[PDB]
């Protein structure tokens, strides 16, 4: 076993070095009322971790949309850091855009228990405006994140969120209710009869109610994410590289 | 904070009551050379989670063609579970086929790190992948408003397996990667003498010393790859909803 | 062995979560006037707790009348709670209009030392009376394989607020004791002064300084215990099976 | 709080003193392959204390018949329980033949956490009802003011080896339940497999697969219980004081 | 291997329930100018303690003009107290007009360390002044009564010496050397020492042994005739009246 | 705040240096079959200790008679011992024959627990009654200021052996009881029936079955026990003072 | 403040992975033979580090002359420590031809104490014997890079000095006072003081004080030729190219 | 293991006798706004010592010049080394201006962490460069049979003080550096922007963006260094052993 930060508890407060400048977390991205995405990569001038940098980039504008920020974390130097950015837009012809945390020493991977000995998991904490753990993905060392699933759990939640609803198993393409979304379940018997005497909403049992008042175009933008994930490149970056 | 087992650790030992009967984890799987996948839920009779369990049902036959089984853990009593899924085999239409875990007052879960801050009493939906030889491999943690999207969890196991019998890494997205698409990497070189010998040879594709790769797999275990990211991108031409 | 609040003290503060809301025990019913009545069973959807449910619903309204109301607590979710009354009440007829604890961690269980050898998981049949000061005057400790007789808890509740504003100590098995009916004890004096000022101001029936009892019960207290126990004594003439 | 035995917990080991003689518990009575009952009592010469005792005497043939034995415990001598004996024989004329612990020293008390918030000197009125392995099977815990229902101890001991003997559950206020009435209830299911058996089997009366039940009970079994709840019932015929 | 109080120590402050009702050791004879003697015996009804209760009231107008209280103590209820009081009147004839403390739990009788080598409190006998201070301890017994008459011969001799500032010889009112003498406390410096011996105030064997005649022919008497009572035969023994 | 010996405890094993040579207790005693009187006293050449070590040397011969021997303790070295007894010897007409523990540093004293809030330097009075097996019989604790009574160590002495020989417990005053004068008690019965077995026989006189006793004791033994009392009584003859 | 092994002392026994392989030290170089010196840096791709690796390069073939390897030491990872060996070779024209110790995390820094007044090593340097045994330490700050002739001069002195039975003097070969001299270890009993003065076989200023002149000629111009390698500004400069 | 003070700390607080009278350090030059050199010797009347004494008294007046003073240390006395500073005066002619701290007990070698596993007795070599703050800037730990070159420490101050007045870093070798000669490092950026800003504004000669330089000192402070190790590479012209 080994200590993490849990989903529902804020983000453990830290002041980090990027290879953008000193930042204080959560606190930077909670002023500007931004969510962010933070991920973790073992060491730099490796070829998993480079094809995940790379599909993040591509992805930029997309989080962007959303109103969230992506910053990586390694246990190498600044340094080093930009090393392996210049050979990325280098070889490959993609820049990266966004900062990566320098970590020796792994005090950062330690305090968000990121070592499962030198070097850290492949990581990922969803944070919300007011800086609170809402996902947590632990991947390892010999498999590649799918990007486009980050971008649909950060979509769902923001959705949920402002329309106070539950979201079920691979929305928007559910086997029971398609795009319908979910209302969370009456705790006390009275509120439980209250819901059923209103016939306002769809209705399995007292506890299973749901109805569809996400718009056409936050249904649309989720499938699409998942469109992308399942199409074939129509042209592969190593071919010109 | 909380104390979670860790990737690369046997999963830990422990007698399990299932509504199938009692079981030795990781031993019962171990045993019969399988993989297993445990989810866990907070409570039975609540909508989110019955959305998963229809969904894991769905895909059982897929997960069973991969060597993979499949069981449930939450803190409500057998008794409940038993109940609950007589609820969605009348109402829905479809039978849950795996094991849950009853876990009254918590122990397994404890024993697991799956109780977060967003509840003293039900666990979050945290997912624990397992190899044939008892070893943890990946660990997702959603939280209790949003639903698991169960293909990416095939996609991850099949992936596994491959990289393991092949002794590849597995890039980004795969098989659809932008840079190399169903390529598999080679384990980079850790010497000096290594990278130059990679380089000399001229056997692999290759970006750098450190990013060489290859086309190993065969085009039934791409092909089966696509299909499952297919089918989560597809909308169902029928709804169970239209039914009960 | 395990810890257990004790008879005279204070019953431990706690907020709780019931199928009616979230309350604070004993400061909910303290606030009221109200002496209440805690019970425990080990689990949902199993056959001697409905049993005591029902036979705790039937008596409802003779606890009210005596001021005294009743809430359950088990190891199971508030949805199984909501679950299991709507089964109770479509399949027997009987409404459980009373709020039942949700208890999935077992934290109020260990709090009141409801866990016992018989059961890692599922807490034994507990029953607290608790006054309107909040303080504990009776706990029973029946096991999980054998339900309560309803209408000795009535006896008791009755006899206790007897005792109580009548300044008498209550005899066996009243109000027919084979030695003084349905008389009433009186405390016994503590000194040799206060002992032999008994017997000379000759103010009671007596049999020794140390037992002196007289009769100040009303023939309507005593006909409602009575009637308590013929209640328990005699046969049903309809079963609620015939017509369920 | 306060520590405690458990129910499914082996009586604790221990020599004592009592007014028969030195015994060692359980094991005096496990080897004799008999349960006992052990009640407690804050102080000899007191008069609720005393209506218990005349009360466990006159239906002492009745736990004899069950193969039940009775010990007595309280703080007080061995002289002083001999002295107590003499005169409810002769002031009474009832004689009381089970022995009682003598615990000067409230060695035992505090052993079986007797010793609660109302008085750091005399027990609680405890009883703890023992099988012929050892083990704790029930606990009641009644108050200083507040005489014992001794008809409802042995209602206890009899549907408990009723229970064990046919592999039963035994519902509220048996032998008269309002679901049931004299039914006893079958163990219920605990896997799905063994549930769906059981609905196929036809074998019992049913109201759901986990609440089956039958009447397998002789009618001995069945009208002995009754009648110890129709003698707690009825008014007595001659009080005892009236010849004392 | 036990705990006890210590002769010169403060009686241990307590609150105590007798069968005359609840009281505050010692407190409760410090405010009334009072010495006490609290005895202890292990368990009512039973023999050499009835014989001592009976032997401590027949005395008991003789340790009131000496101005002492008797208090008992055991480890058995109030309830058993009086029950035991009342046999003892009814069969001896005799009544016992003294307070006895109730102690099962046996927490007063572990706070003066009563306990030797489960149950029963041995035969303890605490003498305490008027300041509350313990003055003396005697611990006989289960099986040894004590003698009576020679707990009121301490009580008197250390009231006397109290007084006239003298200490008391061995076997007092009758010392084999100094009869019913009493003696000087001795010197502690040598300057003291022979101003003593140079004053030839008093009788004096050397300037550490002096002894003078101080204590009232009356005081003197009091103390031989309670001797003269435990060497005496009674004429009828209370049996033959039972 | 001091710790004791306790009575029916082994006098506490140790070497100990005395003006007639270093002895080992309790074992000295115990191999030639005696009891030892074991005394202690503040400071050699102080004047109640010289009265005291004057009437035990008087009695010594009454203690040779009951086997007892005298061992005396103070806090002074040994070279005062020898200085004193030759003193007392050459003034008052005495030889002191019995032996005193050296004890600067009051090691034994404390290990003994005689040590008393009186003072921090010089021990109390304590005297140990030790019996033929090296255990504690009883304790007496007289201050500095008063001397103890020879004649009823004697008394405690011979009627302690009394009762171990006829197995019999020893009345107040004895042998002038106000109740039964010179008669010795019958252990009390323990069990009820013993009590009546007592109560049948007429072995005894008996004012109840708890109180049994004979005479058993030799016209020698009894008036040999009122002959030390006789003595502590009596005015002296003539003075010790007035010839020295 | 900070815990670091000391002169005299056997080197910690530690098995540590450099960018030739995993190996275990003191053991490797004790198994040989060799002598080694051990010294460290705060990162790569930093510029006075780089001095220094090209500095000790230079100078190699003088180390092995003597039978010393070297072997050093950063925070970063073997992947970094390759491609800054790369980039030297590339633009210096200079192949560092030594092991580096990869450390992310910190472990043998922390070991060996390396962690001045937080996330990288100070400039220390380890000489370390055939027996594993530590015969000097040297640390230099961050922001100042290392003598290299110095260490050189240490070296050649201290095998001198075991294999003479001799200790060795201030500035030695060039002491103001005896000059290439070598001193006998001093009596240390009054009758070993009497006889070395009777003895008269050394030149001698007091019984504590005496010497000769044992090293050959080879010997003292080697260690002289250090310290003029020192003193003089090199004819072209690496740059230049 | 040993436990040191380190670079970038505050030099340790504490006085000291020297045989110059007792000081203060760190702030005695911390006063005068002067660094110190505290160098340490194992023994006084020791040969290797002795050379080293001599060799920074010649170079009293180089340090003077950079503001710098001297202060040495052993585990001997005042006395001792008084003694000693005459034998060097009067047979070597060579007077020693500087003082030494008096440390018999190694308490300030136990603080500066000087005790080493060559000797339980005497301080290895060691020495602290400390600046005019009071923090350590180098430290350097040469053992009892190898002596220092003392022309590389005055090296060291001086390209420390050039360090810090043009705000630059110094190459290995310096100023005698084979890539840049007496050039001096820039510290390298450390944002990607700042990386950037530097590579295009053509300030500085330039190897990458992390690796720029110049030539700011003057022709007397390279020439200055320069000379400290020509100095130390010059044959002596007459040994003072020759006229001694």
């Amino acid at each position: 076993p080994g200590s993490i930060p849990l989903i529902g508890e804020r983000f453990p407060e830290m002041e980090v070095t990027t290879d953008h400048g000193v930042i204080k977390l959560p606190d930077h991205y909670v002023s500007q009322g931004k969510w962010f995405v933070l991920f973790s990569h073992p060491a730099d001038f490796t070829p998993v971790c480079t094809t995940e940098f790379v599909s993040f980039a591509r992805r930029y504008e997309d989080f962007q949309r959303l109103g969230v920020d992506l910053i990586g974390l390694s246990v190498d130097s600044v340094f080093s850091h930009i090393k392996w950015k210049e050979w990325i837009e280098r070889h490959i012809g993609v820049r990266i855009p966004f900062p990566i945390i320098a970590d020796p020493q792994g005090t950062v991977a330690r305090r968000l228990g990121l070592l499962h000995a030198t070097h850290t998991v492949r990581g990922v904490f969803i944070v919300d405006a007011r800086g609170v753990i809402r996902t947590m993905l632990y991947y390892p060392m010999e498999l590649g994140r799918l990007v486009d699933e980050i971008l649909r759990i950060v979509k769902a939640l923001k959705l949920g969120d402002s329309l106070k609803r539950a979201v079920p198993a691979d929305w928007p393409n559910n086997e029971i209710i398609g795009e319908g979304l979910i209302v969370p379940p009456p705790t006390t018997e009275d509120q439980a009869r209250a819901r059923m005497e209103s016939g306002q909403y769809r209705c399995l049992d007292w506890w299973f109610c749901w109805d569809t008042p996400a718009s056409r175009d936050d249904v649309e933008e989720a499938r699409r994410y998942l469109r992308r994930a399942a199409e074939k490149p129509a042209k592969l970056l190593y071919e010109e590289a």
